[PDB]
């Protein structure tokens, strides 16, 4: 699709068997998931941004479907105050930015 | 231009007749900007981000330059480490996300 930012850049996504929503963000490095259980292994990880420093747990090679899309990589999930779908799995479903 | 997302999208801004890098961000609602003494009147303020809240001042009706297009907004002005564009000025240089 061709997104405009009039408002905020949220889709669903499907991870998990679960359907949540999620922010479009180019400004994000990772992708940070609130708090869930997701099957597999994890390592702890720290990740910051405004405000500081929060603690996530790190799942790699995680199938996520975003509008669609697949796409496959790591995962954080922690507690952030959104779901952020960031620049490692956009690059996988060829997002762009254009003006 | 199209602005592909291997790397984080960093473009020159012109502001104050300065010249800066900024971070094309679809995930922040707002622009901040690092810190610097725009004359003007100014609000306090405070936003937030993954980690927490940090105080900023707001400016209003700044003119910034974004890879030769002009929008004009609020500014946030405070101790960010990157230049931020938000949403605010991003629709009006007719930005979109594209896949
Ligand atoms: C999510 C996280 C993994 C990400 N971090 C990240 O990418 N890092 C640390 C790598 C890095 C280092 C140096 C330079 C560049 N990038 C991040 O926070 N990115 C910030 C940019 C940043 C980077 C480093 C230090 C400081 C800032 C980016 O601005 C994001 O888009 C971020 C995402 C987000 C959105 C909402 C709530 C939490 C996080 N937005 C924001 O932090 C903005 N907030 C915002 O717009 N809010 C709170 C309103 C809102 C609420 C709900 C939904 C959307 N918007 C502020 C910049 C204004």
């Amino acid at each position: 699709p061709q997104i405009t930012l009039w408002q905020r850049p949220l889709v669903t996504i499907k991870i998990g068997g679960q359907l949540k929503e999620a922010l479009l963000d180019t400004g994000a490095d990772d992708t940070v998931l609130e708090e869930m259980s997701l099957p597999g292994r994890w390592k702890p990880k720290m990740i910051g941004g405004i405000g500081g420093f929060i603690k996530v747990r790190q799942y790699d090679q995680i199938l996520i479907e975003i509008c669609g899309h697949k796409a496959i990589g790591t995962v954080l999930v922690g507690p952030t105050p959104v779901n952020i779908i960031g620049r490692n799995l956009l690059t996988q479903i060829g997002c762009t930015l254009n003006f």
